[PDB]
């Protein structure tokens, strides 16, 4: 299941971000679906219309786990489209009409320069939390804990922050 990443996101794709947050450790902030307790990931979200990545990654970071405390120490050159199968195109890739084909997200990488206990998980939306678990696991530990539909594009993120971690 590889991708396309791209410096610059092509035709038709969901502009989106992700934020890749490292500890005092060199760990990486893991959070768990509300659901799926073998799921961890790291905080990520969209961009708006006309919003930088960088400051989408720092945002969406917030709304979804609270984490502010933080700053940028490196960032993903490209970008990452993670496309889909055949069987899921016609459900995702033709969902959007004719011009997209996928999910263009760009990583970030964030020092937590404050206390865990900003990390609530939670969201007042009337919907739901995002995350119901969290830790503190290795780049290649988070990886493996992750969900492989996020596997390959974390571990092209750490490669990324390889020369930072």
């Amino acid at each position: 299941g590889p991708l396309g990443s791209m410096d610059s996101p092509p035709e038709g794709y969901r502009r989106n971000v992700g934020i890749c947050l490292m500890n005092n450790d060199k760990k990486i902030f893991a959070a768990s679906r509300l659901d799926i307790p073998d799921a961890w990931q790291m905080p990520q979200g969209g961009i708006d219309e006309g919003e930088d990545p960088r400051n989408a990654a720092i945002r969406e970071l917030r709304e979804e786990t609270g984490v502010t405390s933080a700053e940028v120490i490196a960032e993903v050159p490209y970008w990452l489209t993670y496309d889909f199968p055949p069987k899921v195109r016609e459900k995702l890739n033709i969902q959007w009409g004719s011009d997209w084909k996928g999910q263009a997200q760009k990583w970030f990488l964030f020092k937590f320069t404050g206390q865990d206990q900003e990390i609530n998980l939670l969201g007042d939306g009337s919907e739901k939390p995002e995350f119901g678990e969290w830790s503190w696991v290795t780049p290649e530990q988070l990886i493996d804990l992750t969900v492989e539909f996020k596997k390959p594009v974390y571990k092209e993120v750490l490669s990324v922050f390889a020369p930072h971690l």
